[PDB]
């Protein structure tokens, strides 16, 4: 029983690109060995990321992890536990990790308790595993589980039974308020209950509607933790065992984020995120002097800095003088970029274009005009200029309908979509308490393509036959056409979501039956 | 001894179990007019498919029992019907209820859960292990379950218990090609097992699914003795002979021709999503060009002229031949047209934008504003009179991208969405066949709430804690505003689908999260 280092990667993927994912697992471990660690703990799926969806169906992802744990096995002298899909010659495939070093495969692990409830549909992807992976190194006993697995106590128990010392836990866990923490309390308590060490690694960052949270973490068989990583932060975090104790050593961690300073900063990752993998460059949002913008303001100028923030108040007749005032002294104290382009020309044009429709007494009509007006003013902004535009509506308003279609819900990314109006406020309080003068003003607070007959054969081939780029050119398509349609295909993932539902017809209609990725990395070659 | 069978090609209407009820009541007592002896329903006939999260509410084994309790008034007929069925350890199964008198006789539960495609019944389900197999009238009937039939280890299965005939329950979704598809692969199944295969299917339009029907009884012999005809709602008699040990052959029209079956299936598709969002009438923008005169023409084969309007929405460069093609469709449809030009608008629109674009060369963005205004317009009339908008995309624009957001993707239902735009000219043409005047101009063929802090609290306990409107109520909140909020959120289910997405920080975001019907007839009590 010989003294060791455990890094836990506490890891970013960029979901289905193999090559990228499999490269920064690389340069972590290189930097693991630098600090003298002697094995390496990676998040579930981390070769592909999670959620990768149905990139997990390709025909050609085989081939791509068996390349993958080709380029791994080049690296040397520290044990790596990684996630991957493993594909038997049955043709299963299972979520699993591999225990890897110097290109030999020590041992592999299936995962046992495959989620299937809530924002997890992991039966649509793989099968389930029956048997346990322990292996000892450095006079050290390591078991293998798989996120999921952890929470299972007839999992854990069998694996206890097993006498196992630390517990590797590779995990895609995504956030929810108060989970970081509570995740620690209970596998704490787990730990103690069961005299093992629990080391529970966890994927850190936003990936399109999700936040995945990392906060990952050593837990000792004494149901102290050793080890504590922040939330929302990438990085690798190390731990120490002594050989003596027989626990790792205590590394003392900062006070647990409070509440609403931990929704926050998930919301300023998650913004960040998106804005980056998309490859904007930078964020547009209507400021209407209204709290929901205000917090969007704050958040998308924390994301990304405010020299790629800009901000439009769009007013109108009802349009208060202290409305304008306010969204400007906030966009003057954050350094934001701000313009006035009234509406009302605009709105008056389609009263006149719509009166001998009407007739009709006034009614919510001609307040969502209104709405469009302003929508369509951000789209021919963002259509010239590429920023991203960020809508402001938050949970209550789209629990009730409280919101209008291509109005105020105009936009490519909702940071405040799952915030209750509740929550907004309080979150409002908490960014002006992080600064000698609020951000926000308090009183705010308190209120060209081939023809079709060609386009059309190679669409059917890519989605309907779910064929690869150099299946399709064989049929005897151009090259450079096939790649054209394929980059646009994966695109525009983004618009098709916010199209209306229709009537399915073929094979593979895009929703409901086909599941990808909007930040989407797959590379299209083999 | 010779009997007869029903079997109820039956449209449900998803989550509401009275009404489902009720009309298999009146079908059993129906085929019992008819000298039916047994009744077969689709799939889950009782809640409907896809009932999506409707089948985890905690209320739902009470309306079962309540179902059943109905079911059970039914006397001199055997019913086979489908219901979830929930056990004492609150396991949740797929099942197919045989009842007569008011006697359950068997219960089978389905083995075989498709996870794939648009199915996902591992969210919902556990699978069953046993088969179902009774006596009637010297008859030995085996019980199966959609996706069961399609697993050759689960019907030999069958076979081995010495079946005559396979009685299948199934909520299969229409595809082209798909209802003929199923009569050949059954047919030859019965052959090669020698058994024969009542095949019930459900049948209507539901959110982005169609239901084809196209019921059917494949004798032993591998010929099929009874068809019935898609997309209509309707109950099929076959005859078993005794003498002979095979059903009666009945003859049947002809299968119909690839593009006319795919016609069919969006005019009931759009029919029903009208009709049972209970919608006055349809808008659509009529351009003069081939994808909106196909879906003119399907909203009037749909709910009749009379409920259907078109707007032609001229600017600048919009061809005098295409005000006309429109008029005169419109004319020959008997369709309500009017023109409303944009021109004012749009250039409303630039002023407005023209201190932003400065002296920006011009690109997509000014025809853009085009596209945004004709929807922003189409959603005025709209909103002010209440019909649905349907928009007009076809699926190889959504493919590519070649829409605009906000602009002519506007619209609640997408007729087109799933048909390439080489199908889209198939359809006209198939239906301009159908008249001695074509419809289609063949020149378009070749060219008060409470307060945010009540408020977010009924919604959280709706929502995050899933609760039924009683369970609300008794925690101190008012029971007309509890009910008003209810309905105002599954009112707006549709709208949800068409925001942006964002990050989630609850335990149940609207989105990937939360899973509920857009036509949903759950009803609120109990
Ligand atoms: N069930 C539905 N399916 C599709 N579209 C619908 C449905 N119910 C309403 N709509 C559309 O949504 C509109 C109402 O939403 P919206 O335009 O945002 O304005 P409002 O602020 O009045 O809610 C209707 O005018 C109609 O076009
Ligand atoms: N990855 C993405 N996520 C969210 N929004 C996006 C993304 N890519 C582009 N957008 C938005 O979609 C717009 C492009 O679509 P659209 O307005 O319909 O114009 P166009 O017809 O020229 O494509 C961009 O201007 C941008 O606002
Ligand atoms: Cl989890
Ligand atoms: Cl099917």
């Amino acid at each position: 029983m010989k003294s060791f280092k455990v890094a836990l990667a506490q890891f970013s993927p960029h979901i289905g690109n193999i090559d990228s994912n499999t490269q920064k697992m690389i340069e972590q471990a290189n930097q693991a060995k630098k600090q003298d660690a002697d094995l390496i703990i990676f998040p579930e799926l981390s070769v592909i990321g999670y959620p990768a969806e149905d990139l997990l169906l390709r025909p050609n992802l085989n081939k791509r992890m068996q390349k993958a744990f080709a380029q791994l096995s080049e690296v040397k002298d520290i044990v790596m536990v990684f996630g991957f899909v493993n594909q038997t010659e049955d043709g299963q495939r299972y979520n699993s990790a591999a225990v890897m070093k110097d290109g030999q495969v020590l041992g592999v692990f299936n995962k046992h308790n495959l989620p299937n409830y809530g924002v997890f549909d992991e039966k649509r992807y793989f099968q389930k595993g029956h048997q346990h992976l322990v292996f000892e190194y450095l006079g050290h006993k390591f078991g293998v589980l798989i996120c999921e697995d952890i929470w299972s106590i007839n999992t854990v128990k069998q694996l206890s039974q097993l006498n196992v010392d630390t517990v590797l836990v590779l995990n895609s866990s995504p956030y929810e308020v108060g989970k970081p923490q509570h995740r620690k309390q209970t596998l704490s308590e787990l730990a103690k209950q069961l005299h093992l060490n629990i080391v529970y690694v966890n994927q850190v960052g936003g990936q399109d509607d999700l936040i995945f949270d990392g906060t990952s973490f050593v837990s000792n068989q004494n149901g102290e933790i050793a080890l504590q990583a922040p939330s929302f932060k990438e990085d690798l975090y190390i731990a120490e065992f002594d050989r003596d104790t027989k626990l790792y050593k205590v590394v003392e961690s900062a006070p647990a984020l409070e509440t609403f300073a931990e929704i926050y900063q998930g919301l300023v990752m998650a913004t960040r995120d998106y804005v980056e993998r998309s490859g904007f460059p930078g964020v547009i949002l209507g400021l209407s002097g209204g709290i929901d913008s205000a917090l969007t303001l704050a958040i998308a100028v924390d994301a990304i800095g405010a020299e790629r923030v800009q901000a439009v108040m769009m007013p109108y007749t009802y349009t208060s003088q202290i409305s304008v005032e306010d969204a400007a002294e906030q966009a003057r104290r954050m350094g934001v970029t701000f313009g006035i382009a009234e509406i009302h020309s605009i709105v008056n044009s389609f009263m006149q274009t719509l009166y001998p429709f009407f007739g009709s007494p006034a009614d919510a009509t001609e307040e969502n005009l209104q709405a469009r007006a302003r929508g369509t003013l951000l789209m021919g902004l963002s259509n010239k200029f590429g920023n991203l535009v960020l809508s402001t509506g938050n949970k209550s308003e789209l629990s009730v309908g409280y919101c209008t279609l291509y109005g105020d819900m105009v936009g490519g990314f909702a940071v405040l979509k799952d915030v209750y109006k509740t929550i907004v406020f309080e979150l409002a309080k908490y960014r002006n308490s992080l600064s000698e003068t609020p951000v926000i003003p308090e009183r705010v607070i308190t209120r060209s393509l081939p023809a079709y007959d060609v386009l059309d054969a190679i669409l059917y081939a890519y989605i309907e036959e779910d064929l690869g780029q150099a299946d399709i050119i064989a049929k005897g398509f151009d090259k450079e056409v096939v790649e054209k349609v394929i980059r646009l295909v994966d695109r525009n993932e983004y618009k098709r979501r916010q199209g209306a539902i229709g009537p399915r017809i073929t094979s593979r209609a895009f929703s409901r039956e086909r599941r990808y990725p909007i930040v989407n990395g797959w590379t299209a070659n083999d």
